[PDB]
């Protein structure tokens, strides 16, 4: 389907990201489907939470507040949802289609304070470029 | 870097396309850069025409009239531009960013009448999906 092509691109994006940035230990795309965030492409270890309940995790923070979450110390954050026993920094970037958030790029790192404003910038731009592709999995 | 990533995506698209559809003998992305069509990603034989003077070829036809071109018999089309000695069908699908054409997907096939309305349908969807990415290589005048 178109979905498969989109998935194809989303996987490739995850790959390119994981490769060019070694601090990225996990790179995944979550999409809003029926009010829940479901994983639809990723590169790294298999996640404990392939589907996320809205509210749980920094994954939910980013789309509910429609803004970047760049947590440099996940342990000191009550809304952190551990998908990996080793990550210390998590960055979540909303992917927007026609203004409205439809999903997100989720990236975990074992390094503390992994993500700089440059990461934030690039990821936001990538989120925008990837938006139509992400949208193929969107459901309200 | 964004361009590098963008090329990554475009190349990947060419690949998936080339794989899923065996009749696609060549798959490429030309982007308008300073009023010219420049090749920025492809899968297949290397083409002698990495840059196209606007006017030449079905490549130019598609962006100038801003519509899909699906030529099932290239030899009967005076606007055809041969980049490969064996191609019989060429389909050119415009890549539109905010309505305005910024580049195109170009696909050659050695098979005659290679491309169907399904091909036309899907490719258009994809050109749209790819439009922001392609746009990273767009340059105006």
């Amino acid at each position: 389907d178109l979905k498969e092509f989109a998935r194809s691109q989303m996987q490739a994006a995850c790959q390119y990201l994981k490769e060019k940035n070694p601090k990225y230990d996990w790179v995944g795309f979550y999409v809003l489907e029926h009010g829940k965030l479901k994983l639809e492409a990723f590169v790294g270890e298999k996640t404990d939470h392939v589907e996320i309940n809205l509210g749980d995790g920094l994954c939910s923070l980013a789309v509910l507040k429609n803004d970047i979450v760049n947590e440099y110390d996940v342990k000191s954050n009550p809304k952190y949802l551990a998908c990996f026993p080793s990550t210390q920094s998590e960055i979540v970037v909303p992917v927007r289609y026609q203004g409205e958030p439809i999903g997100e790029i989720d990236i975990d790192s074992d390094k503390k304070a992994a993500f700089s404003k440059e990461d934030e910038a690039m990821l936001s731009s990538i989120a925008d470029l990837m938006a139509p592709l992400v949208h193929e999995f969107f459901v309200k």
